């Protein structure tokens, strides 16, 4: 099931990607390398070879945007600043696209006031209400977004600036 | 005189390429990989960015076939069994072609009675006399070998066997 040989990794101008069968990873250059973009097909537990890795030196397994253990390449290219490993980010999806821009109806700020980092949360609750004012402590802009058929999600780091509540939908994957 | 936008890497099934605008240099897998083709069109002294580097974890300095300050990449795909860095290697050559092969007229031998590693010699003598036998102590085969429009190089760990004239045309270079 885990084959190394349908691995490819590229780097030429602004723009690098690594990528598989399933997997479309491409990180760009503006001031420093990285993470933009990211595509899943089918979330899968293969590990990512170094050898196939482009600037795999030095790297924090915390700082790893995607986790080792999904495929995320153990890579300067897998970083972006503000943001920690996404452990609990919604990989439980499926189909799956990993980018920075705002969720729709949704507004995230920087705020040191915000809550800590945590499980990932859907932007529309169960009722499908869109939850306007997210936030997030030491984190960067455009937020980092997931999006599934489902809905959309935000990274760890970005959390809700009203909610304390018993009810809400956070992903269901711990790494 | 340095520009990183030119620098690509590419990496796919077997064979694996660290590339720029005068550099070509290409790794492949046989049971494990290592250096296989090098084409300099002109050394440059620019150092290779980790951020185009492929594999760039865990190298050490001494196995890195090509010298990082004549823009060796920081990488396990600069590696060779039974070689090391070539800092004496012939780079002032301008066009030279580095990969695994026989000298035309030449014979290789592994031998431990041989002579240490020393700077690159060149197959003919300032006469134009083809040295015969060559020898190494520890290298592999196919033998480490320089091509430029002038002649034909051996690799530092390959020695002339039974020479007694330093009439051998020598690289001078030191890293």
């Amino acid at each position: 099931v885990c084959d190394h040989r349908l691995m490819s990794a590229a780097i030429k101008d602004s723009k690098a990607v690594h990528a598989d069968m399933g997997y479309w990873i491409e990180s760009e250059k503006n001031e420093t390398w990285k993470l933009a973009r990211a595509s899943f097909i089918e979330v899968k537990t293969c590990i990512w070879p170094k050898s196939h890795t482009l600037w795999s030196n030095g790297v924090l397994e915390s700082e790893m945007i995607i986790p080792k253990i999904y495929g995320g390449p153990i890579s300067q290219h897998n970083y972006r600043p503000g943001y920690f490993t996404q452990t609990a980010g919604p990989w439980h999806l499926g189909k799956l696209e990993l980018d920075f821009d705002l969720c729709e109806g949704t507004t995230v700020v920087v705020d040191e006031h915000c809550g800590n980092r945590g499980p990932s949360l859907r932007t529309t609750t169960v009722t499908g209400k869109t939850i306007h004012e997210w936030c997030c402590r030491s984190c960067t802009l455009p937020p980092l977004r997931f999006k599934g058929e489902d809905g959309c999600w935000y990274g760890m780091e970005i959390r809700p600036v009203k909610e304390k509540e018993e009810n809400l939908v956070k992903s269901m994957v711990s790494a």
